[PDB]
């Protein structure tokens, strides 16, 4: 007879109830299971009824894979899932957090701390739109973004995934979500999941909650703050996410006052689901339930009980699915987890799959392949990079001639420093590899290439990565651009207690700037100890991690556009002040939240 869940004209809630009432226990637990593509096979997916797959950082079908290799990979997994008895399509997730950043040739946008400096929610909406197209070009339907952490200490290794220490800036940057997912209807109820169709992706607000609040910015550690602090600093951007229809929420590894978020029923069920009325699904982080215990994974059976009873809907296992499925079936068969907690989880996963069009369009669209790296996207990324630059200094004294903007026509100019010609340093973490990498890892324009592309044909451009002082003073340069800063890092590898840049950084600047007037371009994921760089430089520009389109840097240096960017964070004087945030008692910054100098276009 007639199968209502297969009928595309029926309300979402009727299709969900009709399918759910057919599923066995194996089929329901399979929907809650997300696994990494490395352990997936057609039989695994079909015999375990798997609901979701992901790529972790750097988990790609081949190095250099075109958009169509990605599509064929995702479709081949999808053909296995559509061949199960109920034919429930999988959803494939990926970290597309500054563009579709795992994929060769994708447009790489500025990381989020630089987007905070723009103060333009409309630009960030546009980046979400272009991001969704490049994720759908590879066949993927779900992005793990945005991170709406409110980083409160720049020593954290994920502070550059945070838009700001100020939760008001983070709130206004939740406009990424309707870029990624599409604008919600006039009809719309806060906390419903929404995706507009096959040119959009499901999004993910992460990581709930207080991930940027941890002690000493230690990654994954303990956020010590009282309920009012939680609610007035770390929480509010979640409620803006509910109003824009964010489809999924990801739970943090971090604790709140000693309680693991992955075992917190009060916050996850009591607040997120029952007070904000979130109706999408809640997904764990990568081996988040394992880390509930110390050592991690020492009582997996407890990890499964505590996290499913806290309210988590989908578990990113993501390798050992056999142990997860066995233990979870055991607890349900023993009465330890009731059936109604399972049916709630599966209801939520199915709600998002039906709402986004997945049952009607389970397969990739080959015509979307040419969205990847599209030029109009690279122009948008160029505009973002340019608006994220903060001019901190433009002249060594208040009576000096302003160095920027620089003339395009000069007899001879020097480009120096370890970041002047290194695409991987300019993009930072979460770019091609999980940790990012060095060198020419993808398509884009370095600073040196941007300089060659901008100057008059008669200007001679010399490059030296680390020139000595005598080379600079005898070379006859009119000016130098020197680019230095942090190396790429992600997560705990970026936790950093000293906040000073690797050498050579300071000594290249000192050599270059001692011989010729210099503009210093600092690439970093956060504020770093800056005083010595400031003292040597005529001009100093915080460029953050501007991504693949380095002509956004030279657009402002050479005066096609003015500088407009403003600090999205406090710049400290020393690491012994930290944490120090707008509002604190000991507030004594080198540069306040909100500072930046401007220029006008020539
Ligand atoms: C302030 O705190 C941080 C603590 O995190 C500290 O930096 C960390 O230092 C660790 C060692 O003590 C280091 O681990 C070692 O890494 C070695 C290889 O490191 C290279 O590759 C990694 C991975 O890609 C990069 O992140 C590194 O930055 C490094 O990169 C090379 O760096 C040199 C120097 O500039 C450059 O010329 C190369 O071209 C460049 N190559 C690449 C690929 O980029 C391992 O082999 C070893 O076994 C250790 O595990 C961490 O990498 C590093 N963290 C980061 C994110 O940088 C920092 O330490 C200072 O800086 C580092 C780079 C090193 O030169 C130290 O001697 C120095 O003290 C610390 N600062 C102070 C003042 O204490
Ligand atoms: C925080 O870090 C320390 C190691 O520095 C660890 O012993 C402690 O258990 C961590 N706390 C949490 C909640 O992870
Ligand atoms: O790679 C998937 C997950 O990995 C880990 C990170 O905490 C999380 O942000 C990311 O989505």
């Amino acid at each position: 007879d007639y199968v209502l869940y297969k009928d595309a004209t029926k309300p979402v809630e009727d299709r969900v109830a009709d399918l759910l009432g057919r599923m066995t226990l194996a089929e329901k637990i399979g929907q809650m299971t997300q696994i990494e593509r490395l352990v997936a096979t057609p039989d695994v997916l079909r015999d375990n009824f798997i609901g979701s797959l992901l790529s972790g950082g750097g988990s790609v079908p081949r190095k250099g894979a075109t958009a169509k290799e990605w599509q064929d990979m995702v479709d081949g997994f999808q053909k296995a899932c559509m061949s199960t008895r109920l034919g429930i399509p999988m959803i494939y997730g990926i970290d597309a957090v500054h563009g579709q950043n795992n994929v060769y040739g994708a447009t790489i946008f500025p990381h989020n701390v630089g987007l905070g400096a723009t103060r333009d929610p409309y630009l960030v909406k546009r980046i979400g739109e272009a991001t969704a197209l490049e994720v759908r070009a590879t066949g993927i339907q779900y992005a793990f973004a945005p991170c709406i952490a409110v980083c409160r200490d720049p020593r954290w290794g994920r502070c550059y995934e945070s838009y700001s220490e100020d939760r008001r800036i983070v709130q206004s940057m939740t406009e990424l979500i309707p870029g990624l997912q599409g604008d919600v209807p006039k009809d719309f109820t806060s906390g419903m999941p929404f995706v507009a169709g096959k040119n959009k992706v499901a999004a993910c607000a992460k990581h709930f909650v207080g991930d940027g609040g941890t002690v000493d910015g230690i990654n994954e550690n303990n956020t010590i703050i009282n309920r009012e602090g939680l609610m007035n600093i770390h929480m509010p951007a979640y409620k803006n996410a509910m109003d824009k229809g964010v489809s999924t929420v990801m739970i943090s590894y971090s604790s709140w006052n000693g309680v693991k978020m992955h075992a917190n029923q009060d916050l996850v069920t009591g607040y997120l689901k029952d007070t904000l009325k979130f109706k999408g699904f809640v997904i764990s982080d990568w081996e988040g339930i394992d880390r509930i215990t110390t050592p991690a994974g020492s009582d997996y059976s407890y990890s499964v009980k505590a996290s499913i009873l806290a309210g988590l809907d989908m578990i990113m296992v993501p390798n050992k699915y056999q142990q997860f499925i066995s233990i979870l079936t055991g607890h349900v068969n023993g009465g330890v987890i009731p059936m109604s907690r399972i049916d709630d989880a599966v209801t939520r996963i199915l709600r998002v799959k039906f709402t986004m069009g997945l049952f009607e369009n389970p397969y990739a669209d080959p015509a979307m392949a040419e969205q990847l790296g599209k030029q109009e996207h690279r122009d948008l990324a160029r505009e973002a990079a340019r608006k994220s630059l903060v001019l901190l200094k433009n002249g060594k004294t208040s009576t000096d001639a302003p160095l920027l903007p620089l003339p395009k026509k000069a007899p001879k100019i020097l480009v120096a420093g370890s970041h002047a010609d290194n695409l991987g340093y300019q993009c930072g973490g979460w770019t091609i590899e999980w940790q990012g990498d060095t060198g020419r890892t993808t398509v884009g324009t370095t600073i040196l290439e941007a300089v060659k592309a901008a100057v008059d044909p008669s200007t001679v451009v010399v490059f030296a990565e680390n020139p000595d002082a005598e080379f600079v003073k005898s070379g006859g340069f009119s000016y130098a651009i020197v680019a230095v800063g942090e190396h790429p890092y992600t997560e705990t590898k970026g936790d950093n207690l000293n906040l000073t840049i690797p050498e050579p950084g300071l000594s290249t600047v000192q050599a270059v700037c001692g011989g010729v007037r210099c503009a210093t371009v600092l690439i970093s994921g956060r504020p770093v100890v800056v005083q010595p760089l400031l003292a040597a430089s005529d001009a100093l520009v915080a460029a953050w991690l501007p991504g693949s389109e380095g002509q956004g840097v030279t657009d402002a240096l050479f005066g096609d556009f003015g500088f407009t960017g403003r600090l999205p964070r406090t710049w400290f004087k020393s690491v012994d002040q930290l944490p120090m945030n707008v509002g604190d008692a000991h507030y004594d910054p080198l540069f306040r939240l909100g500072y930046g100098l401007t220029t006008n276009a020539t």
